[PDB]
């Protein structure tokens, strides 16, 4: 349906509404759309909880109709090779621990600040400090976190890491449970019993899944100016982060959702 | 060999001992002389207090066999221009207050800290944070302080002011109890700089060390140009 609408269906899996199709075909200026697909991208990093952000992210319009996905300026991907594509040219720049965790900096090779500090000192960090950075600790609700500071922006990470298939997996059981034909509805359930549950209900019909390899994982508060130097603020950030990384988990389990209906 | 003499003379006014001129009687490489040149600028750099730890300070040889002191790559003066020149090159680029201290930040424009600080704020960013900078402080003995890490190094300065023009008159009638071509007419030692490294630089007992071996390193210097002078 365009490559624009590819676009902006690779952005709904971080829960991102581009509107890039609508964009598009408004009376919007020359330029406005290369400025909209970078301002999207990097948004949809910030969400996929792939660990790249001290890569620079950006997305142009090409010479034949694509749309091109670049890292630190060089060519990683184009959209018209379907998302699976691209989540395997993100892979070989990607390092995570056992948890799901970036084992990377946000602001590159340097020190890092413990990720346990007690909140007196991560406080100094935040009030008197430059650039800063600190390792994951865990939070609340079986979440990570780690904040850093790249200028006069503060940015405040909490992260949920999950495998696209069990999000898959959370996906089909809200849909067979939905199901209106109570007996086909029990037929899905046996099979869920045997073959497991995404297993019977693809069964009844994915690579070309955009949520096959993209997911909601983490989520970035920012803070900028006198807020970015507040403890407090700080503190704040991580409440609101948390509860965006669940609002944004919901949509797009919502959205995976209706998507598994269509087919059955 | 007036233009190395000429430049071990602006070191001395620092109490660097440069050796510039010996170095090239040795006839050591001009790559090797160019080094010597460079670490000594810098060296006094330190130790003038004029308030360019912003700047990159680099001196160089030249084919017609002039030394060329550059500023952020950009040609300042030579030393066959005089003392004078060279005086009036770096001016433009300070920024005093009106005890006399640089009002640039070592670390270029960003956010400073306090001068003043409890020393646990203080231990928290010299073991934690990355890079960072405090302004002046009132000290011991009408000198000043303050601290920075850039990189792997951390470095504290303490900064006692003093004009050219006075060590030069207390000598003078010093001599007597016994202008425009000396360097001691425009430069003088007013500031001294220890540096610390690798684990040193966030350790927090090494900074406090490092504060008192700076303080008594800017008195010795201090005296030891008047005594030259």
């Amino acid at each position: 349906d365009g490559i624009y609408a590819a676009f902006d269906t690779l952005m709904s899996t971080a829960g991102v509404d581009s509107q890039i199709a609508a964009l598009a075909a408004s009376e919007a200026d020359a330029g406005t759309l290369d400025a909209a697909l970078t301002q999207s991208l990097q948004e949809a990093q910030g969400r996929w909880g792939l660990g790249l952000h001290h890569l620079r992210h950006e997305a142009r319009l090409t010479d034949d109709g694509d749309i091109e996905i670049l890292t630190d300026g060089r060519p990683s991907a184009r959209v018209s090779e379907g998302f699976g594509a691209l989540a395997q040219a993100y892979a070989p720049m990607q390092a995570l621990d056992e948890r799901g965790l970036s084992q990377w900096a946000a602001l590159g090779e340097g020190y890092r600040a413990p990720g346990d500090l007690p909140l007196a000192q991560l406080k100094v960090l935040i009030e008197h400090a430059r650039d800063f950075e600190t390792d994951w600790s865990a939070g609340r609700g079986e979440t990570f976190q780690r904040v850093w500071r790249k200028g006069d922006t503060l940015f405040v990470e909490v992260a949920r890491p999950a495998s696209a298939e069990a999000a898959l997996s959370k996906a089909a059981w809200k849909v067979i449970a939905s199901i209106k034909d109570r007996a086909f509805q029990r037929e899905l359930m046996r099979r869920s019993e045997k073959d497991g549950m995404l297993g019977a209900l693809l069964g009844a019909r994915l690579a070309q899944l955009p949520e096959a390899h993209f997911t909601v994982q983490a989520f970035v508060q920012t803070l900028s100016g006198a807020a970015a130097r507040n403890a407090e603020e700080y503190r704040a950030a991580l409440k609101t982060a948390a509860a965006a990384l669940e609002e944004y988990q919901g949509v797009t389990t919502r959205q995976l959702s209706e998507v598994l209906r269509h087919g059955l």
